[PDB]
């Protein structure tokens, strides 16, 4: 199912909902291989043991976010209409953060490419503008949605995956304007006085931006704001990132529990 599972992942217009398919589909090959395991019969048992508790918090971990993956509407959900706009359900985001953050900590964390790199430029700042209010006293346009698509093409998978497992350590985890959030998930929650650039340093940062981006594109509620007159202007553009940005993220999950499980897997194969 080779090109099965490309056709999902790559599909055209993918939805929220898309997302918890995902995680339950990852929640099944997890427990069928952990059932495999359990049934092939000293320090192979042990073996077994330790993969065996490896796969089982994997499991809870995804499930955690499965649980959290509660949206149905499109990834890149685009709202133009002042009505429209809304703040990201705030335990849908939290609760898919705290996941994809037990998910890596039960394969590992801290690892491969976490950074070692310039992490700074400001240049896409303006991605804010979309985690603002609609219509009216909107900021939210062409020029803003390309900062948001350059934010998540200037960073790989891991880097946002790092990005949120950090913001999921955060204390401040509760909705705020572009111009106060100082982690990616108060800013995908978001506040409804809405804002313009992210004015923290915090924020600012492309795998932050890109961070942002990928929570709400994946959490129910979460949707991206432009002026009107600028929908057919800047939603392609939008939502080509927020679907850039999720699919990165799943796809660095995918490898980090792939690896995981293997190392595993052959961990047993040794002895």
């Amino acid at each position: 199912g080779g090109l099965v599972a490309e056709a999902f992942g790559f599909k055209s217009d993918p939805k929220k909902s898309d997302v918890k398919t995902y995680f339950t589909t990852v929640a099944a090959k997890l427990e069928k291989t952990k059932t495999d395991l359990n049934s092939l019969p000293t320090a192979v048992e042990g073996a077994i043991k330790e993969v065996s508790e490896l796969l089982d918090k994997l499991v809870k971990a995804v499930k955690t976010a499965e649980g959290a993956s509660s949206g149905t509407a499109a990834i890149g959900e685009v709202v133009a209409d002042a009505d429209a706009a809304k703040v990201a359900d705030k335990a849908s985001v939290k609760g898919i953060a705290k996941g994809i953050k037990e998910i890596v900590e039960a394969a590992g964390g801290s690892e491969k490419l976490k950074a070692v790199a310039a992490a700074k430029g400001e240049n896409n700042k303006g991605a804010g503008k979309l985690f603002g209010k609609a219509g009216a006293a909107a900021h939210g346009d062409s020029e803003a949605a390309s900062k948001a698509a350059g934010a998540v093409s200037a960073v790989s998978g891991e880097q946002i995956l790092s990005a949120i497992v950090t913001a999921a350590d955060a204390a401040e985890q509760d909705g705020k304007k572009p111009e106060e959030a100082k982690n990616p998930i108060a800013a995908a929650i978001g506040d409804k006085d809405g804002g313009a650039e992210f004015g923290q340093d915090e924020m600012k940062k492309d795998d932050q931006i890109a961070a942002a981006i990928a929570l709400r594109g994946m959490a129910k509620d979460g949707k991206f704001a432009v002026k009107d007159g600028e929908k057919e202007k800047a939603e392609g553009a939008i939502k080509g990132a927020a679907e850039s940005a999720v699919r990165k993220v799943l796809g660095a999950i995918t490898g980090l529990i792939g690896d995981a499980v293997s190392s595993g897997l052959r961990k047993v194969g040794d002895s």
